[PDB]
């Protein structure tokens, strides 16, 4: 277990420094996304909550092809205004629901420490 905690105020810090065998080891879902919502890192526990298998989602569009529940002002439409903002730092509840039990989670999206990166920090409710 790596200890850091869902939603800590430094958590980009933090993980800046993990490769993807440490992201494995964390407590919490974590994805990271580039700007445009491709997945480029994608951690087990988030396989646990969700069924799908880390290493074969990298690549894919996270909005487009493998969470399309998500792709709606709620979730994407916050996402697509914080990468043109340059900032992102929001925490909200949602229902992960395609082919998929419904499971209701809460999710934190933030801005990466490198460039053009943004993680979606995930957690059951
Ligand atoms: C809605 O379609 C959500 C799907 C989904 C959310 C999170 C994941 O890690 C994988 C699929
Ligand atoms: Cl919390
Ligand atoms: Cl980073
Ligand atoms: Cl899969």
């Amino acid at each position: 277990m790596e200890h850091v905690a869902f939603g800590s105020e430094d958590i980009e810090n933090t993980l800046a420094k993990m490769d993807d065998g440490q992201l494995d080891g964390l407590a919490f879902g974590a994805i990271q996304l580039d700007g445009d919502g491709n997945i480029l890192q994608y951690n087990a526990a988030e396989g646990d909550i969700t069924g799908r298998d880390p290493k074969q989602v990298i690549g894919k569009n996270f909005f487009k092809d493998v969470a399309p529940c998500t792709d709606s002002p709620e979730f994407y439409g916050k996402f697509k205004e914080g990468v043109a903002s340059g900032n992102l730092n929001t925490m909200f509840e949602y229902t992960f629901d395609y082919q998929m039990t419904p499971t209701k989670v809460k999710v934190h999206m933030k801005k990466a420490l490198s460039g053009d990166s943004y993680w979606v920090f995930v957690k059951r409710v």
